[PDB]
């Protein structure tokens, strides 16, 4: 149970001047890295969705949609905005059992096609952390991949830390 | 005494098609400034500042500049109000301008969430000045569109004296 | 304006001679010496490499001036790394005491940048040649601006010869 440990923030860098109206819709999770994810070949990681909808306060309802054990599950979260645009914390955190901490940091996107974002959590006082890269559609470019790899890396996470998960059509359409 | 590049016809300067007013607000960073009365200083170069433009609920847009001027952070306020077709602007409340009889905005092309060209034009002592700006959402551009903004300058009548890159700063804008 | 040092001129990787050979056209041409004449703006012409026996290239030079064709024959010795060329038999060139060729950047069939150094009378020239299989290129010239520019030249000092018939073809 041994974790790599969550690189500092000062790695992390934040999108400029975050469009908060931009990012919002769906968002399919084309790669996906982080200390407690590992590649399994035997049953390798299925595609989700989340999807960001901007409130009247400019908080986001968030859902999270993925297709396991033969259903469509849902995750229903709020992200509050946090210290700088782009940053998030978890609404209601207290609801969540185990949970001290939820950190969002949007790390770079250009809205309409590509995004990564940086996620921090504690639980049961362990620090996890994942990456995601998002696309606007269910495949991106070698080009953006390879920087999601890279990026991954330089956060301390080796090759079998980062995963890519295969495209479906059930729930996530 | 003044000597100035003519403006350029209208006819010459595009109009974004389909004009949206909500999706172009916020902060823009000047990432490219070109002029008939802007000129190249290598001694003392042009620093980069900000335009934040605010939806009011009447459509007209509360705009304000922000730039890092000796030492400190200097605003100016005005407002534009729509003109006759979507993406274009009058200066609202131009008698409060001394000297100023005309100033007009019209946005050239935009995706709204990284980049936009605006044109604009006034006349203030009856000497006819135009600018147009290249607006990034960050303070850098990729050299594609910097160079379509050169293109674009020159084929106003600008040259290259009259074509500036405001060097991106912290104070102020950020 | 000075000659920029060479670390800032890069050189093609792995170059390749016989690919490189045939007719190229000067779509554009910067340097030190090189000046936009606004009034009757420069011609172009073309620069044609053979491949010789023994691995120097014969270079003739074609251009439209005074209603004829003139020709300059010169020849490229191969010199320290594949892409330089030296100046061959340059003690016939009076006052001229050194001359370096670099190609910069190709991909052989369309493009080609390349760099020109020489002393004559101890002061320092330099030109930067923009080559096309064509008489147009695209984004190319930009690239080539930018880069003559990098090594110190102005806007004044970098030209784009006006296509023309007679002779280069
Ligand atoms: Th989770
Ligand atoms: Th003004
Ligand atoms: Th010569």
């Amino acid at each position: 149970s041994d974790l790599i440990p969550a690189p500092p923030l000062s790695k992390v860098p934040l999108q400029q001047n975050f469009q908060d109206n931009q990012f919002q819709g769906k968002w399919y999770v084309v790669g996906l890295a982080g200390n407690a994810i590992l590649r399994e070949d035997k049953d390798p990681q299925k595609m989700y969705a989340t999807i960001y909808e901007l409130k009247e306060d400019k908080s986001y309802n968030v859902t999270s949609v993925l297709f396991r054990k033969k259903k469509c599950d849902y995750w229903i979260r709020t992200f509050v905005p946090g210290s700088q645009p782009g940053e998030f914390t978890l609404g209601n955190i207290k609801s969540y059992p185990g949970l001290t901490s939820y950190l969002v940091r949007v790390v770079s996107t250009n809205y309409n096609q590509h995004a990564m974002v940086f996620f921090k959590k504690v639980s049961q006082n362990r620090e996890y952390f994942k990456i995601t890269l998002y696309g606007r559609t269910k495949e991106l470019t070698s080009e953006l991949k390879e920087n999601f790899i890279r990026f991954s890396k330089s956060l301390g996470l080796p090759e079998n830390h980062i995963v890519f998960p295969v495209p479906i059509d059930q729930c996530i359409d």
